[PDB]
Parts: structure tokens; sequence; C-alpha cells
């Protein structure tokens, strides 16, 4: 297996059994503990580097395991994480990705389906998924399926996979190459997940908050609200419990057949359709992740400086309880009918 593109699946195989961990002294006491954090990397080694950016100016995580997950090899990428000399960091490769199959499935095979081709002249044609259109007539584009094959391949990989992780304890922590975290993320996560133990028992997960931002922190800096999950405000810093991961894995089949090509959505839809209850999560009032770049990074840092006394609140508080209801998805966006796309999706968790 010579060419460049087997070079790469012999690196992804072998990089993903190996699991090189960087800046531990794997002879020492340390294990992760509380927190990880799982990041999905595509192809914008420029927002790459403003998250690496946040992480370093982030206090309090010389042992936070940061684990970064590709679908997309290339020199700057591995040259901007293997700078990070900070925390532990260890690199995993989605080993289905369109970089690694170019020219079959999952990546285009010449024999699939014209996006557009009607049904009657794609059977006629015989080309291959033509029995298998999405919700709206559709035929697969492969570039809009891999989000979230990557995202449901590295939830199991991390959770079932990772040597390090095994037996852990703590929260994992699904963010992107193009979220930054403010500096306080993980005092306040700390104090977050303490108060979902003492007064949030049937929130399941936790979120470090939603894509609204207040001009000035004062009288919110401290609190936390628990809400429906919803993905539109709530899926940008998602940290899991193990028991999260467990239901969420045995939801694989409705997961990975749901004709919605966003992760997100079909999270969404689990809520409703799949997990015994329905997701309430715990989130601050005040963001403590951004979504990204110079002048969109210098926007996100100008906020958190000019909020400088209220970083760091030393106790958070719950909001008022109200009641909380479930939320459906309000249609299916489709893309995601081809069943090589439900096979293969299904098949990470063996
Ligand atoms: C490399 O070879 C494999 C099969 O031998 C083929 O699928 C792939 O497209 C080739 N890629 C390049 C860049 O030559
Ligand atoms: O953005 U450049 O390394
Ligand atoms: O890929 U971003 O949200
Ligand atoms: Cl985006």
């Amino acid at each position: 297996a010579d060419n460049l593109t087997l070079r790469y699946r012999s690196l992804v195989y072998q990089l993903n059994f190996d699991q090189t961990l960087r800046n531990v002294d794997k002879a020492g006491t340390w294990a992760p503990r509380e927190l990880v954090l799982v990041v999905q990397v595509h192809n914008r080694p420029e927002y790459l580097r403003l998250l690496l950016d946040s992480l370093r100016k982030a206090q309090g995580i010389d042992n936070v395991l940061v684990i970064f997950s590709h679908d997309f090899w290339s020199t700057e990428i591995n040259q901007l994480i293997a700078g990070v000399n900070f925390c532990p960091v260890l690199q995993v490769f989605f080993p289905f990705s369109i970089q690694l199959y170019p020219n079959e499935f999952p990546g285009s095979d010449p024999r699939d389906c014209p996006r557009d081709l009607p049904k009657n002249a794609a059977l006629k044609l015989g080309c291959i998924n033509a029995e298998y259109p999405d919700s709206f007539g559709h035929y697969r584009e492969a570039k809009f399926s891999q989000t979230k094959h990557h995202w449901w391949w590295k939830l199991h990989f991390v959770w079932e996979r990772v040597k390090i992780l095994r037996d852990y304890a703590g929260l994992i922590l699904f963010l992107e190459e193009d979220h930054y975290l403010a500096p306080d993320f993980y005092h306040v996560f700390k104090k977050m997940w303490k108060l979902k133990q003492q007064e949030c028992p049937e929130c399941d997960v936790l979120s470090l908050g939603t894509y609204s931002a207040s001009r000035s922190f004062y009288g919110m800096a401290d609190k936390v609200d628990v809400k429906t999950w919803k993905s539109t405000e709530h899926n940008m810093g998602l940290a899991l419990t193990r028991n999260a991961y467990q239901k969420l894995i045995e939801c694989t089949d409705t997961f990975c057949t749901y004709d919605d090509y966003n992760w997100d959505w079909t999270l969404q839809y689990l809520t409703v359709s799949c997990l015994p209850k329905f997701w309430k999560v715990l989130v601050p009032q005040i963001p403590r992740i951004f979504h990204a770049p110079s002048t969109q990074s210098a926007q996100i840092e100008s906020l958190l400086n000019n909020n400088k006394q209220y970083m760091f609140p030393e106790t958070l508080t719950i909001s008022e309880k109200f009641t909380v209801v479930a939320i459906s998805p309000p249609r299916k966006n489709g893309g995601w009918g081809d069943i090589r796309d439900h096979e293969l999706c299904k098949s990470y968790r063996r």
C-alpha cells in the first residue's frame, strides 16, 4: 500500500492503535480526571489556531486531556497541534474520511446517482443508491455526510476505544475547531458539575454556553439555568456523562437511520423518539464558549476584557426552576437517506 492515500490509511490505523499521549510522563501518577475535551477538527487551520490560543490562555487546565479528532491529515494542522506543550494531548483520526476514500464510498463513487436525477431515471441507469434517495428525492453528496459520521464515530471512539479513558469517571466535553473558550471555563465547569449533583439530578448534560452574550456580565456571571436541551442553543461545548453516553450509544440505530445529515438535529430527534427521557441541560447565563478570523477573534477578546471583574465567580447559583417541556425538531433536513451511510454509521459501535 504505497500511494499517498494508502500511506494516510496506514498512519491512521497505527496512530489510533498506539494513542501516543503528548506531555505526560506515563511513569508518573497522572490520569484524566473531572474533564476531558474532544475537538472535532476538519480543515480550517486558521480557526484551530484561535481555539489553541484560547486553551493556552485558559486557567487551571495543565492536567486536562485535550483529544483532537481529525478527518483531514495535513502538515499545517498536525504542526499546530504539535506546538501544544501545556496540557496532555491526544490526536485520533476518523478512519472513513473523504480524504482516505476519495473515489469510493464514503467518498464519491463514479457509479453513485447524481444529486437531482429523478427516481425513474436513476433506476434505469442502475446507479448504486438509486433505491435510497433522502426524503426530498435527492441523492447523497459525500461532503454533507462526513460531519455526522465523524461525530458519531468519535463519540464511540473516545468513550470505548481510548486506552487512557478506560474506567474514566468524569465528563467529556465536545467542541469544534471554530470554538473559543473563555479563560475561566474550567473553573466554571467544575462548579457547574457540583451544582448538577447537588441540585439537578434530572440533568443529563451540561453546556458551556449558548450563542447569546451580554455586553455586561453584571448580575449574570454566577447564574446557571436548567433548560430543555435545544440543538440550536446548546450544541456548542456539550458535556456528556458516562450515563448520557451509554443512553446515546444504545440509540445508534435510530441516530444512524434518521434522515437528517445534521448530528445535532438528529440528537434533538433522539430526545423525543429514542432516549428514555428527554435531555435537560445545565447552562450558564453568560457563555464560557464562543463561535468563531482576526477581527472576530479580537471581538471575542474585547468582550472578555471588559468583564474581567466578573470572571472566576466564587459560587454559582441555579436560577428559578420552571417547568421544562421536551422539544422535537420542526422538520427533517434530509441528506441522510442512503443506506450505505446508515450501515457505516451503525458499524462504529462494533
Ligand atoms: C491510491 O491507490 C488506491 C488503491 O490502490 C486508490 O483507491 C486511491 O485513489 C489512490 N490515490 C492516489 C492519490 O493515488
Ligand atoms: O493559521 U496557519 O498556522
Ligand atoms: O463547524 U462549527 O459550528
Ligand atoms: Cl460554521
